[PDB]
């Protein structure tokens, strides 16, 4: 038989669809990772956090020389899934295998190909394989596996020993998403160009000590304008079930939340303090733009590395750069320009149009020795 | 064949009888390591410092969803080995393979049970075999392996493509203790409680530059009453011989003496300088209690981390604690309570039950800022 | 087949090939790496990094138990390989494999013998093939692997999965020298002792925003008594094309000057700026020895660890040395002995000989507290 001395029979046919993502042996990095082909029509997998930093995205495909431009299809950060497009025909594409039949100690081998000059394949098993208990994807099997995953290969291909698609590589002994979790998100994002989650509006924490004596979510903060502030939900609410199922922490919760659709009818029940509340409302419901300067939203992670800042935060500042000798560093925090009030990125965009090359202000706050103007 | 695309049929079997060991994906650690069910009626093999810092040991096994209590049947510290119980019937039980007829490169996977949520298994070949020159285990394969071996898995099992058990994983490119060395080990714990082993009473070092002008072991420090200190060995010996077979050094008498029995009868050849004398003399002969504070004894090892230093010391401090906000740190040495003066976990232990609950008086050294007094 | 359980026949052979070196479980590192015996002669091949800081060379051989005395055939520091012979005969050579005929996917196995008890083993695939564009080596195939390569076995094998050398492993997922460059590297240095390399003499940086407007390398350096200095290239100098050919940067001129033998014609294009002018020329064209002190010259790699110091750097001194008490310490740089002005190690070694055992003058500097002289 072919594998006992070698394995590149079967899967070379798959290395062909691991393609390079890029932005802008050696130099060539500006690399940014991993893609995987799923249409002969042009359309690309990879992960949101691969694509995350870059506009003006380039994918280089084995045996091409030729770097394409890709638009951006679609992103889904909960997942860390990202679709792109490429014009081109006729492309090799990856086959999928069913990611609920594999089994622990099958042998998977991760593909990458990290600088556009060829591909990086490692070997192992399906060391562990790891189902949520909630949600729409609370079956799905997330794979660990003792093939390397690395930022080479993260968002490339992860396939079975037949050369079947079973997951999408994940850097940050090595973890893949699954790949029926994979061709659903990419259905959808190819579609509607993003997956449409339900929102309460509502920040959570679990329980400790408290004797609310029960388990459950509770509610920290209330959002202004959200079902959950409009509803009479309030600060210290614990919230323990959804249409009538117990939700045991704010995972539960979020999860089961997340997995509803926008405009969507849910009831809520609630501890005050011990008296159960009934609450019955309808659900509602961020990437940047890059440059030589980039920013990002505040999340609740980007304010981790401050609640409750409020704008861009600059996340890196690249040396010698037309945007580093203007005073921009890196975890400065750009709060106003102009007469626009920085909020976040969407503001910080539009803030851009308006008088583009003409004289523009910026009060941007540092940390340490803080407010300064930038008249860039 | 099975093996040409996976191993799970082969070590599917081996996976049912491999545990999870804790204590008190995710919350869930608190967890301690692996363990591996070696019989029906219970028994249960580990390393000694996956359990070590740990009373109230509870058990996860495969498919179970409760956790058992279980009992310290035993420990072997010099291997790192111990025997616990649990209370059920019908168990899965490993099959052991030989440790004496395992090549380099044959295939092997390391499976452990990290979080008493599933197996996590990986895949390798036997990297090295390793026969240490002297004792009782003189002959003893210890087991490399480039199958990955980590906190998770260790305690866990190493099988080969067979599913048989060739060792314990061991971490602290990866190491396994041998399936014959721990199948004795096991026996003799199960039995007796413990590893009966003979003991000196010498402190050793090797030889550098001295011309004693011979090889052996240097004898710094003589215990006071131990069969080297009525037989009449001196600080300075050099011990050459023993029952008229050399000793290189300190590694060779320490496994020579160990694999000898208690009160049983040994001869040494000594080096005053540069005179031989001879000795004839009979031999002779730690855990700890967890709670929130634990201790350990000052062993060799411990107080490298310091001589003359008696007590115990508190090894870790969780955050928040009924001892914390006592005054209880890391690093503190619990030298007196009330009238017993603590010398080991042992007077720690006779010094807390008497006067449990009653007010009671500790005196504890800090390293800097030094001694203080806790009223518990 | 004997591969769904093992791989220990398919290597075993292999293994045996397979040896250590060193200088001077457990003690015995003073290990310098491993080494592969390539003719029943005597000849062992390794890299040159595992011997640089190394006279003296011991191999060990598997199942020898006796440290045999090696001499240095040759070394080509750029391959980073070296010859050394043992005079044994009827030894246990290693099959060499054909690297142009290996492909991603191949199971390959990584041996070496790190400590001279006993050989270490690990198991991957080739991860990928890569190929410079340039040069006497254009298609030779560098491999990577996720079979570990570590200090271990670098200078060791790597083989398929027959036993067949595919190339030699080099630590410093995994890089390995692809066989067929072994084989001719170590063929010329079993003749020659050496790689004979074509000269310039310049130094040389890449284009970033000059508009010269080309593409090549920028010369910042002309070495004096040089066939660049003697055939009027001066600083500042573009070169563009070698024999007709461009060359993009200096990766590329390196290599194509370097692929050329000395006293070779060749001729170059340079832009002034920019006007294209033409040369032509002929080309022209560091061990060091250890003791307890060791010094290395002052390679554009030693300075970076500084331009324009001259003479010997002394690497590491060893604790409590003979030549420690005298003052020498790590990363000073002896300049000056007795009358020998040191610039390189060979003045260094003149400097010995000339008056060994007599009293001897070092003028020696540190790049703190400085000049001091240290009488040996």
């Amino acid at each position: 038989h072919h594998h006992h001395h070698s394995y590149h029979d079967s899967i070379k046919d798959s290395i062909k669809a691991v393609v390079n993502i890029s932005t802008e042996k050696e130099r060539m990095e500006r690399a940014l990772g991993s893609g995987v082909i799923i249409s002969k029509d042009g359309y690309i997998v990879t992960n949101n956090h691969v694509i995350d930093g870059a506009d003006k995205i380039k994918v280089t495909i084995p045996g091409s020389n030729k770097e394409y431009s890709a638009t951006l299809v679609g992103t889904d950060s909960e997942s860390d899934l990202a679709v792109i497009r490429i014009t081109k025909d006729n492309l090799p594409t990856i086959k999928f295998s069913d990611s609920n039949d594999i089994s622990v100690g099958d042998l998977v081998f991760a593909i990458g190909n990290p600088f556009g000059v060829g591909e990086s394949v490692t070997q192992g098993i399906v060391s562990a394989l790891n189902k949520s208990g909630i949600g729409i994807n609370s079956y799905e099997n997330f794979i660990q596996t003792d093939a390397s995953i690395n930022p080479g290969n993260s968002g490339g291909a992860l396939i079975d020993s037949r050369g079947g698609l079973v997951g999408i590589n994940t850097a940050i002994i090595g973890f893949a998403i699954p790949s029926n979790m994979v061709k659903d998100t990419v259905t959808q994002l190819i579609k509607t160009g993003k997956i449409e989650r339900g929102y309460l509006g509502v920040g959570l924490q679990d329980l400790s000590g408290d004797l609310d004596n029960k388990e459950g979510a509770v509610v920290i903060s209330v959002e202004k304008d959200s079902p959950a502030k409009k509803a009479g939900i309030l600060v210290w609410d614990l919230i323990t079930e959804v249409n009538g199922k117990k939700v045991k922490n704010t995972n539960e919760l979020r999860n089961l939340i997340g997995s509803m659709l926008p405009n969507q009818r849910v009831t809520l029940k609630v501890i005050r303090d011990k008296k159960e509340r009934a609450f019955t409302l309808t659900l509602a419901e961020t990437i940047s733009a890059q440059n030589g300067l980039q920013v990002e939203d505040l999340t609740q992670e980007t304010k981790r590395s401050s609640d409750d800042v409020q704008g861009v935060l600059v996340s890196q500042v690249n040396e010698n750069s037309p945007a580093e000798q203007a005073g921009f560093r890196q975890g400065n925090i750009i709060t106003k320009i102009e007469e626009v009030e920085v909020k976040s990125v969407a503001d910080f965009n539009h803030a851009l149009e308006k008088y583009k090359g003409k004289p523009k202000r910026f009060l941007v706050l540092d940390l340490n020795q803080g407010y300064r103007i930038i008249l860039v």
